[PDB]
């Protein structure tokens, strides 16, 4: 079931993601962002633990600087981690609940966040189109374009 009670920021990687996306940061902390990639690549629970922490920081957050820092952590992890992580991040539920819901009208984020999310959805769809087990993001990308949403590039 989805009735999970452990705080997403308490796991090993969750502790680093919390610090890497705290609003007191002036800019990205690249040492922490890469340490997060290492934990995802090297440990069994890192991939799923990382997605729960990133989702905690992004969902319902009106501090859009924290949202940006977390989207940068996500961007970094897809570029610097492997298929084990890609299969979890490309899922329909993760992409809909963390990326699409962040840009729906109801949430009304600033342009910098809208553009960051569009770029992630489109870049991931392009990179993952060739893999049959990474379709969730590709389907959402094509559906958003079919509905009228404009993308860059």
């Amino acid at each position: 079931s989805d009735f999970l009670l452990g705080n997403p920021f308490s796991s090993p990687v969750g502790q680093r993601i919390e610090k890497a996306t705290d609003g007191s940061l002036q800019s990205e902390d690249w040492a922490l962002n890469m340490e997060i990639c290492d934990i995802i690549n090297e440990t069994e629970e890192g991939p799923k633990d990382a997605l729960r922490a990133v989702k905690k920081r992004i969902v319902g957050n009106k501090n859009f600087h924290e949202v940006m820092l977390a989207l940068t952590v996500l961007e970094t992890c897809v570029k610097n981690c492997g298929h084990r992580f890609h299969v979890l991040v490309a899922s329909q539920d993760f992409v809909e609940s963390v990326l699409v819901r962040t840009i729906l009208p109801k949430n009304n984020p600033p342009t910098i966040v809208h553009d960051k999310v569009l770029n992630l959805i489109q870049s991931w769809a392009d990179a993952f189109r060739s893999s049959p087990d990474l379709t969730g993001v590709v389907t959402i990308y094509e559906d958003l374009r079919r509905k009228g949403l404009e993308f860059p590039m």
